[PDB]
């Protein structure tokens, strides 16, 4: 009858469907068994290091998680509690970037599915806000534009095609792989309706300098009379700068920052599906993007492009945010610095590679090879593969595409045992190669 | 020292934070607890019937969720089957609408985090195609618009909001909650970007008339030259027709319908976080929509607003595709059909009502008060509420603002016994009304 | 065959059984969703604040529960260490009532399933205690009686009508809600088994000046020469005063106290199925009303109205008792005490409300409607289930028929979090009944 | 500072208390363990054929169990669901008994926590009913009694001597162990509130024929003009006739079977803390024996000796009826009688013993050793423990104190593997016996 064990049963004889959807159900153990294990040919998350999303969360949040895989978040609603959780955590990561609060005020901002969302909203809070202030001075609103560094993330790239708006961006030098603060204040015309800065790039994981292209465009705005924003894109950073590094004006201290996104899913210690946006003000959200439905119960105040969404991550967020509080963060952050001075150290004791990373920043390390003749760093990233390590390889954006870099995230679930063996392995790769 | 239990210690003497992030951190298990416990204040999802989306999953399916938390879905290098379990949900999503496939041609569309995302993506889509097309003939660009039901879900009103385009709306008639496809073909203009027929309206679950907007446009299109294409917002529906009735003609195999959303974690069946966005052909995405990065190890072709995201309920979708089939599905629909006429012959039975949703569509049952004088459908919507019975009451859009109505979704996890003792607490709620002022 | 889903099977097609018991088997998945699907009706323990029977435990305690559900209690013989734990249980709550116990002493008292059969156990030692000695000196026993206050809890009164008793109650007055001392002493004669005080009213949670009632009944006996003994119902109070006010005399150190109840599944911190009874020494019960059964294996010292029961509430004491010590329970009952205060705090900063509960005493809150005219209290406690909290309404006992009250316990597993929540909730429920008839 | 396990700390150097509450608190692991440890000296409950009770359950009523704990049963207003299960229960064993019931009347009876509370309601309401009748005909009603035979459960002893009802037992004849109907209905006089037949007595399983004592009973009903009722002790018997023996009449199908008994932790298959009372008609159970309470949200209608207790056996019971079903309960009952025969046999096969059970009634062997010169039964008993087997042994009742016998219950996880380890470890035990003083 059905006595059969998976494995001894016609079903592991028949390989999953590509195309078709299958006529006839089969057992729901059966179901489990293959699909876990096709499953098994993806890499270990824990062992991706080229991702700087968590992978790993305590116990305990894993039940919170599990308890409320069910909740719907929009239903607000039937889940007052879910929604209100949200709203605090929006309060304490406007706190956090130093909003222009009165303490127990409401915050502006909103959770998303991630930073991709929150720039998008961010971006379009900036184009309307820009067209209405053009339409009122009666000018044009045909050309809006936005000036970012060429290491700029894809999702910028995402919001100006989409959106139709212009991204102008300031190229990379060798040596020189963050923004300049100057070349983009020199970029800003009447069309610009902000410039983007990165708090941690993706490529070096290099803080740009913030508080210099508030202070170059505040000059600007004396001359120009435009009244150009600044939007921080903290998608990691965000949750890194609080605790290793609060003496940096970067945020909301900085006049010209009307807006800040960052991942929650990245150094916000949560599992992937949460992103934030904050406001340095609510003039700085037009209220005609926001939208009042009424039909799953009463009106509620609605800014994001998506609608149903798990409420998992959002209330794992308020976890992590009361259970470490600033000491917790801190505390992982610096085990995370540590180790990236491990790393860091260890590659440069083998005189094989240029740190093309800072000390500091986003805990990671990005380096080149010193000759790259006889062998490419991509042939490295391949080796590593052999040992379950992912380590990507990648050309830097113009004009230094003739830059190749390899690179190393350090999170939270990153131990200093993980560490040491990647230097070892990294070792035995170049020895590999010595010999090809 | 750290022996206190978490009700005997100090930290359930202080409430949780509102406004600023704690200096010290708290024992994980106390934190569990006062988190898990003002969470108790929540709805029971289960006894939510508000809603459309999926409350209920095979203890098997919790397991691979568990088991892919940490899966970033945005890393196709790093995990190639999760990617590959995605495209195989886009091509059996694809023949399930009839798409003009050729058996193991590789379907165009994606995986989102929820209609709302494929809608403005099937919505972009159309703006583009239609710009490029202008763009070629020489004709201006400047006002696009899209037709559209005043039962609209709001998705689309962000989707015209955001990226600025005009939202044509045929307006509602009393006992007529859909959209008419004379009205709304007879809206086209040469700006109209795609008319938006709804499969499953949220407001009485009717199913549009798809096969006669589609007529009617053919042969509008046959005069005005335009090629105004049809894009069906099967967001519920999409996991419905196909099963109980397969003979009914709403998806591609109708030539003008381009584009398709459908939201998995609803009638399919997966825990919120997880929609559908499928393409007739390729010509119907301009490949200029398409991006292809390589900072994470190879070169991917992406096209959403998100990127960054859970992979676990694309995995879920997939689990309950190959695990159900069409027999499971069929069942499962079957099911909750049934459920829906109990209900709705329970609430026949009182006379004290009015159905106003269909006998084929949706399952649910969408019913006005007869003499809405006394008493009005909010107040029986609060009274539920005590017994834990969430049941919405709201009015309908122009013009039928006068006409207000409760709303029952019958999803799979709602069984017979929930069904006949949803109708003794509605009646049990009627009594309590007729002894009051 | 049977690899359909429960929701896809026709089992959730059928409504549960409620008259006959079914023919067939069906599948123990399908059995075990139903029933779980149905019972989510039932209100939320953790917020149902009309009990005083607790509602959480530790999940280490859980699991000796769950290690120990077969576990039959009445088999001494082959579970020796359970009947010991349970021997245990009475000398560490002896003692903790200052019963008159030499080092290590074996105490006199049983187990119970809760106060209930306490009550009746102590009551039924009380007649048998006073027909022996009328009996020796004679005299009548066809007319025995306690004498309580109106206050008295239901069990008393089962006890009075199934054992032949007659209960004299002393009445109570406005702002007056326990049982005055002097007015039960007189009401007391020759026929009197017993004074029965209340340590801790379920109707607003106060202390019977037992000490007062000791100092005058000892007077009266020298008058009288009856030897009319006192019993203490601490239900609740008696896992509270032991730890919050250990100077207050109300227990064994009152000569005339001769026994005490307490309930373990209320402030005992342990899941509902759990009473203790004790007497102050081996004189106060009767050897006769002890049975010695053989059946089993051997002989064993039994005075219950029970036989087999679950062993598992025994434990869970033990558990609680060596794991928590004096400094546990003490952090509890303060933290109750604590949540107590910012829920009074609350109620009064509205002006709305009496607070007819005292400041010492159970963990709990009763308050009256100043002004009960447009509104009752009745109407405030249907609203606050909506939002999923229970609090009860209730008419005091004669002669305060007049008085209607609102009752909320705190207990071990009520936090901050909720008791801020609460005061929250019932201010927006009073305000929805500022804008209506 | 806490990063010691439990055996490398400084809690497993002390004894657990015995006599005095400790002072401080100790972390729950280091609790957990020591009292977990302790327990292991406990018997194996599966491994004790001495009880009745059932030692296992399906994980899926594992869970419903544990989900359940916290659920008071008394807050009926809190858990309505809860109180309706218990109804339901009260119906389908109602009908079970073939009481006189329409469709679909509610029946007349109450969950207990066992037989014994259940047995001492059935008794008061015998009592109670009896009294009226006799103060109606100004008869006294000062002496009241009970019929049964000496193999009378320990349970009618505590009532007739808590309830003051004089118990008058038909004495146990040798190769005779249950009551006489001739003997029990010649002793019914005026006084008799009614005669107690045991369906499946401990001694040996054995059903008394309650057929013929309905049939004496009622000719002497026609002579006496007294209107003696007869009470059905179906403990154990009460889940085991309706599915092997549906042919046996021994239920309401007699007209003076007033009231039954059934334990639901026994042949109920449900843990420990389960049992049920059912009434012939809403007569047999007088209306001021009912009490009705509103202190906790309304009015209830209870008939019980206990008030706070667990739920979850309640919940269990019905789980185990609408899961298992009469097909069910057959199939396991057939089971634990097919083991019967099997243990049965392998002693007989020894030319050992005398087997004082009877083929049918409860699924049980009850054996003497022929010629218990060298050895007795006892030694036997205690030579088994060593293996892990608890078989009990003791002597009859009167008139056959001098009869010893050794019981085996076959219960529902009674496995023929066990079965058979069964009678080669007793052959084992008889050969070490057999060198010996």
């Amino acid at each position: 009858v059905s006595v059969h064990s998976t494995f001894a049963s016609r079903y592991v004889r028949t390989s999953l469907p590509r195309f078709k959807m299958p006529e006839n159900s089969i057992p729901k153990e059966a179901a489990y068994q293959i699909i876990n294990d096709e499953l098994m040919l993806d890499g270990n998350p824990r062992l991706n290091l080229a991702s700087f999303v968590t992978t790993w969360m305590e116990p305990e949040c894993d039940k919170l998680i599990m308890s409320s895989i069910n909740k719907n978040y929009v239903d607000m609603d039937e889940y007052p509690v879910t929604t209100e959780l949200q709203n605090r955590c929006v309060n304490m990561i406007a706190h956090l970037f130093n909003a222009p609060l009165e303490e127990a005020e409401t915050a502006v901002g909103v959770g998303t599915v991630g930073s991709s969302e929150a720039i998008m909203l961010a971006g379009l809070a900036f184009k309307r806000k820009w067209q209405n202030k053009r339409k009122a001075e009666g000018k044009p609103v045909d050309k809006p534009n936005i000036v970012t560094g060429a290491n700029v993330q894809v999702c910028w790239e995402k919001f100006a095609r989409y959106f139709e708006v212009e991204l102008k961006e300031v190229k990379l030098s060798e040596g020189y792989y963050v923004m300049d603060p100057q070349q983009a204040v020199d970029m800003v015309d009447e069309n610009t309706i902000c410039v983007a800065a990165i708090l941690g790039s993706t490529l070096n994981g290099e803080f740009e300098d913030v508080k210099l292209l508030n202070d170059l465009l505040v000059e600007k705005n004396k001359e120009t009379g435009w009244d150009t924003p600044i939007h921080v894109d903290a998608a990691s950073g965000g949750f890194i700068a609080p605790f290793l590094y609060p003496e940096l004006e970067w945020d909301f201290r900085l006049p010209l920052v009307k807006s800040i996104n960052v991942s929650g899913h990245k150094y916000g210690l949560v599992y992937a599906g949460i992103g934030w946006v904050i406001w340095r003000n609510k003039e700085d959200l037009p209220e005609e993007l926001i939208f009042h439905i009424n039909y799953l119960g009463a009106d509620q105040p609605t800014f994001t492009l998506n609608f149903s969404k798990g409420s998992s991550q959002v209330i794992a967020q308020y976890y992590q945010l009361i259970r470490l509080g600033h000491e917790g963060y801190r505390n992982v952050m610096e085990n995370c610095r540590e180790n990236m001075i491990v790393l860091r150290e260890g590659l440069e004791k083998t005189e094989r590679f240029n740190i093309v990373s800072k000390d500091e920043g986003v805990p990671l390390v990005a380096f080149s090879l010193k000759d790259s003749s006889c062998h490419t760093e991509f042939e490295i990233s391949d080796m590593l593969r052999r040992y379950g390590w992912i380590v990507p390889a990648y050309t830097m954006p113009p004009n230094a595409q003739h830059i190749t870099v390899l690179r190393v995230v350090i999170r939270e679930d990153f131990s200093r045992t993980l560490a040491e063996r990647l230097v070892i392995d990294i070792e035995k790769v170049m020895r590999e190669l010595d010999e090809l």
